[PDB]
């Protein structure tokens, strides 16, 4: 499962552990029971999302691999409840592409000049930048002193560990209007993979505990 | 799937894994562009991560267990708060009996004024007593929630524990360990045990590098 | 400030860092704008579900609650704990015993004060029965398994204010064991005393139980 | 509190919960004697009873380049709060490295022309930056141009054990040269409010090298 973001970026599903039944076992240990048939198992996923029972979500889990611009990676990065493992700047090869926004990117927005010379004006400013730094890593200036003049739209890499619960916390945020455009297109990959894998956990989530606008708008 | 039996009645039983070493190979190599290499240079990977103190990496690797322990174990066990726990509500669950009842071995080494086998007794006799007391509770219509405070710290209990490597290995530096209560190193030895089964690079590298505990190198 | 709970219990103030003060600050990211505007901030952040700028306001409590309503506690793992030690610790020894009151609305085929003289009765036999074991040398970790869940402790409890509003969310709320609602309507209390506008802009927009609305606190 | 650190950052400390005594408290669960306070400190800290230190609690205020910023928000427990790059003002300063940050290297070009070729294209970004919000460009997408070396600013709530192990990984020379300077500045303000956890931090528990060679 890939789905492929903005200009070059992608959200990858690595691995995941459990499905809907992971939650409905750890759910049911409660009242000292475990699984029983479908139609009572989905019953019960509805009955914790609409009654706030978080916890049982916690023991599904996901790794995605994910190739995002530094300034989305850094809003992502602010979830705290799940595990990163970022490309070095440090000391690792870079692909060194950068996020061009197309022209519909300022659509709705009145600027000055057409949106086309904004495209061009970002283009020309990040063809600079990288051969400003090539000039410097050609000189023996290292990569860590050298990449800091590389603008915040290159793309970087990570791997991202999270269980539903905290997945579930990063689509209520992320996954909605208020989020950056750039974010919400991410987030809205996230959504659609979860969906394949949880399909109960994610249509209860729709329904009664999500608090954001575009899941609700647009089919994933 | 793997189960291990732990005192009189308890157990750790592994319900699901998500990765394995190389999870943690894998994630590792992002830092330098880089994916998966060869077995041996994985391997290699593995003890260098674990000996330079690079522990990030195997957070990516997550195992679900469930166990059923007593009471005054599992309140040692849930102080750990990286993992995810879910257990068995007293207040709205029917108490299918169950207490740990040492064994005389327990008591080997104490010199006690009474045999170790009448220790055995007297806590089996108080664990009766509770149980009963509570039964007779419970059938005058006190609700379990109130009738289950009678309860000893040795009553069973049962839960679901979701944890990655790297919690699991600070919990096994801390558990299986000579320090901690002979019942919680019991368990901590099958939790070892079953993450030696499935991550066997890291579970090896985690004893010559980075385990600060003792129980699990003899 | 130190508020009773149960019949032996309590929750007392340790420390404190910050006020409303340190969430709008958090908020602006300024070391450095009218009771007023301040006011109102807090409230748009609390309205509009701007939880991380309450992280900047830390409490710790000093708690001494039975063991049933401490394991039900520390389920809140955004939060620092430090306890009496089962295995070394001195006790007290003191044990909840719920007054006949806490059977009201039952329907209960014997008297409610009979319930309590055999909650109180069980705990004699089970402590006898523990001080028997330490007399003939068996050690404090093995025979203190026989005592039962309402045996008292005591922690320290360390948390921020968007963790232990969290927990009122959840503890001071009818769902939750009335035990641990009164100790959670005592914290909710000390909360609201050292962060006023927080405290209340919290039970206007986001609070989503019940008692603390129906309860003067 | 406020110490400088590189060309236009900082560290100021903004509150603080506690000192030592806050774990001396938290770990005999009590609510005075120096000697015998100062030497549970040291056991705590020798054992590795590491959760009576989550009591002491600090808040700084820390402007630093995205790039250090970026390194130092990979730090979970704990609390920030940081400017918006969509909708904040900013006084848009960025981090030139002076000559000396390229001292042992051997560049084909003198170090001084690294330190102009870095102020000329971060100039030129800026500019473009300006030039695109003048015109109409969302500040959220303009602001994509900017350089890693612009400084942001952040409010960073952390309990002393989170405060160690970010001290253990970047106050040491394995980390960049640049947040090992914010970690030194840190180290000395948690001295200043700790200096019995410090001390025993140095003693039995830092794995970094920089804190035991340099006194802060
Ligand atoms: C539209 C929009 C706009 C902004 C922001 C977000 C969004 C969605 N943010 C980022 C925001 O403050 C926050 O860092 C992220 O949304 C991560 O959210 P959580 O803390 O909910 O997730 P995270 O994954 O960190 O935690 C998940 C859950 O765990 C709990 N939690 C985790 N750590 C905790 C802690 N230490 N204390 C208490 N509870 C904790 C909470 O319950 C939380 O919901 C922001 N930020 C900023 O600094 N400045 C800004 O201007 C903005 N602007
Ligand atoms: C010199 C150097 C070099 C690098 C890096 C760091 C350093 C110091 N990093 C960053 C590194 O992977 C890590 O994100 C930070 O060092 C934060 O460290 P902690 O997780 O220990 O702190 P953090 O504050 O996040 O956690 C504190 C403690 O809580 C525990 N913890 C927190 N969350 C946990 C979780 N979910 N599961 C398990 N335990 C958890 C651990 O005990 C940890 O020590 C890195 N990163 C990378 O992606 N690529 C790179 O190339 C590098 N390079
Ligand atoms: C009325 C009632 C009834 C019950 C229970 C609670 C209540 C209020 N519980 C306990 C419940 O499952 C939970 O452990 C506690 O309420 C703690 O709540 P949080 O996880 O929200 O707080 P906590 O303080 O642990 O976390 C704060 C916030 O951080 C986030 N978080 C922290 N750790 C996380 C993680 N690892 N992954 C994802 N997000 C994380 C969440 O956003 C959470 O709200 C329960 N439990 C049970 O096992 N069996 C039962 O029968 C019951 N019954
Ligand atoms: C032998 C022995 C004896 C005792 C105890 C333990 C052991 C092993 N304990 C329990 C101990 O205080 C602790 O609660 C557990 O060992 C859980 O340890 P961690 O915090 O390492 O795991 P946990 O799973 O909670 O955290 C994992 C890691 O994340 C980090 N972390 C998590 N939350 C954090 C936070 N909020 N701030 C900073 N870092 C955080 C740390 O790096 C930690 O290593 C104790 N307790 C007690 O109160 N009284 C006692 O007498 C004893 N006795």
């Amino acid at each position: 499962m890939k789905i492929d973001i903005l200009d070059k970026g992608f959200v990858e599903l690595v691995d995941v552990m459990g499905n809907d039944l992971s939650a409905v076992r750890a759910a049911r240990v409660s009242f000292d029971m475990g699984l029983k048939d479908e139609e009572r198992d989905r019953h019960l996923i509805e009955y914790l999302m609409k009654h706030g029972h978080e916890t049982p979500f916690e023991h599904i889990v996901f790794t995605f691999h994910v190739k995002a611009p530094i300034f989305v990676a850094r809003q992502w990065f602010r979830h705290r409840i799940a595990s990163y493992n970022e490309l070095s700047g440090r000391f690792s090869k870079l692909s060194y592409e950068f996020y061009i926004p197309s022209p519909e990117r300022l659509e709705g927005y009145k600027t000055t000049i057409p949106p086309e010379r904004v495209t061009e004006k970002i283009s020309e400013i990040v063809d600079k930048a990288y051969r400003t730094y090539l000039e410097l890593i050609e000189s023996g200036v290292p990569r860590e002193v050298a990449r800091i003049v590389l603008p915040l739209n290159l793309y970087t890499r990570f791997f991202w560990t999270v269980n539903a619960r905290s997945l579930m916390n990063f689509l209520n945020l992320r996954a909605d209007s208020h989020a950056q455009w750039e974010i919400q297109q991410y987030a809205l990959a996230i959504a659609r993979i979860f969906k394949e894998k949880c399909p109960w956990t994610f249509e209860a989530f729709l329904k009664y505990a999500y608090k954001g606008d575009i899941l609700k708008e647009v089919q994933v």
